[PDB]
């Protein structure tokens, strides 16, 4: 048990009050509903709040937009944690502890992971706090769900995330294409094309942005196709051809890749 389904991907998070020994519970912010859960890993998380404490919490409030995807890879699990406030007076510095487990799926009943059996990855933080990490994921195991509830203590103050259950197969965010050429073919067709990532084992299907431009007169006309070739037809001389293009897994959830940099082809 202790699963709780998450979305969409990027979920918002903020820290409500329940020094150093007292860990605070986060909890993920919807304008809907409101999710905590307690991990496993310490029973004690929940602890007694001092009024000091209490009046500290509401002069610091710290709050914290966690996205985290599976690299294409699939050697490492990325997971950043965003604070909404950035203050470049005061940066906070904290050793996170994150700690994960995904055990294999029970045929028989629902068994709630056991206290210990996350393992133990650091993360790393940029000067904006945003922390991203590297979890490895074993292959095997890969297809059974994950479990997050990271720990952070930031000054003496301890950061506690709900349980999340989500298939990692489905939350790898690809690489930005790369690799796309562009050559009018013999048929009369242009011919642009990307390379699948040969480390992504799922079929990935691609948004492309391709507008068909002139200078004189503008005119947007989008279109998108799921295959790894776009051969776009009825090719207009001296127009401007701009095509970006974005993969992510076809069947499910999945993450959109970042948009790569814009080429436009313009012809005689």
């Amino acid at each position: 048990n202790l699963s709780y389904p998450i979305t969409p991907w990027r979920f918002k998070l903020s820290c409500m009050p329940p020094l150093s020994k007292t860990t605070f519970h986060c909890c993920f912010r919807s304008e809907q509903d409101r999710n905590c859960s307690l991990c496993a890993d310490n029973i004690e998380g929940k602890t007694f709040v001092s009024t000091v404490n209490s009046l500290v919490f509401q002069q610091i409030d710290a709050n914290w937009n966690i996205q985290c995807w599976l690299k294409g890879d699939l050697k490492l699990f990325i997971c950043y944690v965003e604070s909404l406030f950035k203050n470049l007076f005061r940066n906070y510095n904290y050793k996170v502890h994150l700690l994960y487990v995904l055990p294999e799926v029970l045929e028989d009943s629902p068994l709630v992971p056991q206290k210990g059996s996350f393992q133990m990855v650091h993360c790393n933080c940029s000067v904006h706090e945003c922390c991203e990490c590297l979890v490895p994921v074993p292959t095997a195991k890969l297809n059974d769900t994950l479990l997050m509830c990271l720990k952070i203590t930031s000054g003496g103050v301890i950061f506690q995330s709900p349980l999340m259950s989500v298939q990692p197969i489905n939350m790898v965010k690809p690489d930005p294409p790369l690799g796309l050429h562009m050559e009018i073919t013999d048929d009369g067709n242009l011919k642009i094309s990307w390379s699948s990532p040969p480390l992504v084992p799922f079929p990935l299907q691609y948004q492309v942005k391709y507008s068909e431009n002139s200078t004189t007169v503008i005119r947007e006309a989008d279109k998108i196709v799921s295959a790894t070739s776009l051969l776009v037809d009825s090719i207009l001389p001296g127009s401007s051809y701009e095509v970006q293009v974005r993969g992510k897994r076809l069947d499910g959830p999945g993450i959109w890749s970042d948009w790569s940099t814009p080429r436009v082809f313009t012809t005689q």
